[PDB]
């Protein structure tokens, strides 16, 4: 692999705020960036040097894509890995559409990781109705109470159902349309942890701190970093197990995996995502080397970067709901952005989005400072101006 050099296109196949901030960092470096999107208000491809503005699974686009770009990559983790493989018959794609394709379905992604040594949580595979209807109850009761998640196309805690028993999970199945899913057993949770790493075409790989993240309603709502309820043992394991499943699977790109933490102490790997991540974000204003230009580094063949965290860091997410402080039923209310930037650890990051809707992410907050516990108090107080917290 020869190595891709500044001055080349890149291709970004997705055009969401991750295509957005990747654009940011190959730009700086003097990449030019194509953006594949089929939306025309995408915030990637406002700031891309050109936007293909097409369906994931145009073939003239395609084609033209991968005509015009050295290298491809994407931030879309349920795009058709038939379209990356395509892509790959004419320039070099990374991550590759077989990385993809066992990321992005939690039944394969299940079976890889554990494949890879890595504990994964207690559950049944349902591949289809009929498998389903052959289950006894027993076999279901084992991992109830649980959840019932789709085997692809979820994100944002969508298609997942709560069942507390046997004949829930034969009902939730049918309200899922009967597709592929995982039935998982609902382990208690003491906390989250996300390990980000890159991994290079030779093997090379870097790996950045642990971050902790916190959750509403199945979104991520703040990331911490380091971590500051893991242990360097547990960093360790982590960050190993990360980099096990990246070398098994033989990823280019970055690679984002969730853990667990239950109140025994255990780790258990949730899930993982073949692109940099939200709770990577944090990196742009912490580290030497952000997970976008991992991503840029990774796709050219160019040498990883640094991982060394400058600041200990908290990332605050910006959802829509902040636009509507007197309910959703109420008109919006633009946010006080003005006492945001006041704030001197804070970093504003808005995407771009011109509707603020309920559940949408409209941005980020990065609070950096030279330690963790003023960085958290800060973001504490940006998330009570804004009514997030109480
Ligand atoms: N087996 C489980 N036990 C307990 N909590 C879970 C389990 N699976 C998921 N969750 C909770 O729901 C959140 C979202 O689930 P996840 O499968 O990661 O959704 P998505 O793929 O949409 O991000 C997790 O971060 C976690 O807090
Ligand atoms: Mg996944
Ligand atoms: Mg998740």
């Amino acid at each position: 692999h020869s190595p891709i050099l500044p001055g080349a296109w890149l291709g970004m196949v997705g055009g969401g705020q991750l295509g957005r901030m990747f654009c940011f960092a190959a730009q700086a470096m003097g990449y030019r960036v194509a953006v594949l999107d089929p939306d025309e208000n995408s915030p990637a491809g406002a700031v891309a040097d050109r936007h293909l503005r097409a369906a994931y699974n145009d073939e003239a686009s395609l084609t033209e894509l991968a005509r015009l770009c050295a290298a491809v990559s994407t931030e879309f983790e349920n795009v058709p890995a038939a379209s990356l493989d395509f892509l790959a018959r004419t320039t070099f794609v990374s991550p590759a559409g077989r990385c993809v394709a066992v990321a992005q379905d939690r039944i394969a992604e299940k079976r890889f990781i554990a494949s890879s040594g890595v504990t994964v949580a207690p559950h049944v595979v349902i591949e289809s109705s009929d498998a389903l209807a052959a289950l006894d109850d027993a076999k279901l009761e084992a991992v109830l109470p649980g959840i019932l998640k789709t085997a692809r196309m979820g994100y944002d805690g969508k298609g997942q159902i709560r069942v507390r028993n046997a004949e829930e999970v034969r009902e939730a199945h049918a309200s899922l349309a009967g597709v592929p899913c995982v039935l998982e057993k609902r382990l208690p949770l003491k906390f989250e942890v996300s390990a980000l790493i890159a991994r290079a075409a030779s093997g090379a790989s870097v790996v950045y701190p642990l971050a902790q993240n916190t959750h509403r309603d199945g979104v991520l709502s703040h990331t911490i970093v380091p971590a500051p309820d893991a242990s360097p043992t547990l960093v360790q394991q982590a960050q190993q197990a990360a980099l096990q499943i990246a070398d098994k699977l033989g990823y280019v790109g970055v690679l984002c995996v969730e853990f667990f933490i239950l109140e025994d102490g255990s780790l258990v790997a949730n899930e993982m995502a073949p692109r940099p991540h939200n709770s990577g974000h944090y990196t742009v204003d912490a580290c030497a080397t952000s997970q976008f230009e991992q991503q840029v580094r990774a796709m050219t063949g160019m040498p990883l970067g640094d991982t060394r965290q400058h600041s200990p860091a908290v990332m605050l997410n910006i959802l829509g709901d902040v636009w509507f402080p007197d309910g959703p039923k109420r008109p919006a209310v633009t946010p006080p952005w003005q006492e945001v930037a006041a704030m001197p650890a804070a970093r504003l990051h808005l995407y771009g989005k011109e509707e603020a809707r309920c559940g949408r992410k409209m941005g980020h907050v990065n609070f950096t400072a030279a330690t963790l516990e003023e960085a958290r108090t800060a973001a504490r107080d940006c998330a009570r101006l804004l009514h997030i917290i109480t």
